[PDB]
RNA sequence: UAGACU
């Protein structure tokens, strides 16, 4: 047993035998994190295990390393620096550090792999719970996968150590001069999920012009302000979805308007990528933001107000698809290609062993990906093609409908040679340049200078 | 979009 505080002592043996996937659907706010997994870590070293342990964002690596601090870890991720001696058993990493590093090889034999947030939609995680699993029935390990919202999910207010007040109200996407008084009226503190920055950086200097002490978080802004929402006093976090798992505030209400930008394959016509929305949220991700409060006993009064209803269906999502293409060429120590975790085949129909790529084209793919920082399908459709990484021509060789516009121009490139191109890519991807950054980034791309 | 890494 255990008392609140403190981890348990006693873990039961079941879990680290080879063969042995254990999953823990356990509601927001049980310690999973904080009491659970110390608890399988001290076991994992007493038992000399080979060690693997994966965090979806580097919100949840740091609420990590908190419950964690002084166990022989080693931390591969910008979010904790710590003090190493290269012997460690024990690596800690995010989900898709793990993934690339797979496309990448060699791996250490790990004999035990504890996967939180295993619902992670991202597909890396996706991919990286294929191999997992495969690693389990192949005998080669054991694995615990970890989540309060397992694939299947349906319920959006999951039970809470503390009552939560559930409110629908309609709620701003943008700036307002009226209409809303009940966000600046409120006395306690608040978690506003954004669908995205600029909207994040809107509402922002929104609620800033009203008063309000208000931090914001993105993968962007994440070392310099999150251990602001911790050691901190504030009124507002406005967040994108990096705080979506495990964070822990000491909030008393979540605004959520449940509802995001999906990337979506197109198969009406020549495939390609549109950035379709805003749609609601899964049902999986609500309870997640909705989990951020009432995870206190002794705060009673915690809300959390959302707008309309989640979708379950997001079988039309590009990551079901993506998974696949990274996992494809994903090969076990033995020479197995993976099979997807269960709960999680057949979201879309591909051939098994459709997306594997030999040799050249492989290295390219996962180079497109990890130095071209291109989505896994467009990184996938250039490499397939046998297109080296360095050979651009497929930026400009796209047919007429293919010519990228920005502020209704044509955008024309200047290459690393002097010529002077229009941007017309032979695959469009609305992820390279439906955001002005994005965009950029693609026309350095294009340019030859990544 | 969002996340993850160098």
């Amino acid at each position: 047993g255990s008392a609140m505080g403190e981890p348990d002592y006693e873990v039961d043996e079941d879990i680290f035998r080879k063969k042995r996937l254990t999953i823990m659907d356990l509601h927001p706010g049980a310690g999973k994190t904080k009491r659970i997994l110390p608890s399988i870590v001290r076991e994992a070293l007493k038992r000399r295990l080979r060690t693997l342990i994966l965090a979806p964002t580097r919100v949840v690596a740091a609420e990590m390393e908190e419950a964690l601090r002084g166990l022989p870890i080693r931390y591969q991720t910008p979010a904790v620096k710590s003090d190493h001696t290269g012997r460690e058993i024990v690596d800690l990493m995010c989900h898709a550090t793990f993934t690339t590093r797979l496309l990448s090889t060699r791996v250490p034999n790990y004999n035990l792999i504890v996967m939180d947030e295993a619902h992670f939609t991202d597909p890396c995680s996706v991919a990286a719970r294929g191999y997992i699993s495969t690693r389990v029935e192949m005998g080669e390990a054991a694995a615990i996968f970890m989540t309060a919202t397992p694939p299947g999910s349906i319920d959006p207010f999951p039970q809470s150590n503390s009552p939560i007040e559930d409110i629908e109200r309609e709620i701003p996407e943008r700036s307002w001069n009226t209409g809303f008084d009940w966000i600046t009226d409120y006395q306690g503190k608040t978690v506003w999920f954004v669908p995205s920055i600029k909207a994040g950086n809107d509402i922002a200097n929104c609620l800033r012009k009203s008063g309000k002490r208000v931090i914001q978080l993105s993968r962007k802004t994440f070392d310099t302000e999150y251990p602001k929402t911790k050691l901190t006093d504030w009124d507002f976090v406005v967040t994108t979805d990096i705080s979506e798992m495990g964070a822990n505030f000491r909030a008393g209400r979540v605004i959520d308007p449940r509802r995001c930008l999906k990337p979506v394959i197109l198969t009406d016509g020549p495939e390609r990528v549109i950035l379709a929305g805003p749609i609601p949220v899964t049902p999986a991700s609500a309870a997640q933001r909705r989990g951020r409060i009432g995870r206190n006993p002794a705060q009673e009064d915690d809300q959390y107000v959302f707008s309309g209803d989640p979708l379950k269906n997001d079988e039309d999502h590009a990551h079901w698809t993506e998974a696949k293409m990274l996992l494809d060429n994903i090969y076990t120590p033995e020479g197995i290609i993976p099979t997807l975790f269960g709960p999680e085949r057949e979201k879309t129909q591909a051939i098994d062993g459709e997306f594997r790529l030999r040799g050249e084209q492989r290295k390219t793919f996962v180079e497109l990906m990890r130095r071209g920082d291109l989505p896994v399908w467009l990184s996938y459709k250039v490499a397939s093609a046998g297109i080296s990484y360095k050979d651009r021509e497929w930026c400009f060789t796209g047919e007429r409908n293919n010519q990228i516009l920005e502020e209704n121009m044509e955008v024309e490139i200047w290459t690393r040679e002097g010529e002077k191109k229009k941007l017309r890519p032979k695959w469009l991807d609305a992820r390279v340049y439906a955001d002005p950054m994005a965009l950029k980034d693609f026309k350095e791309f294009a340019s030859g200078r990544k």
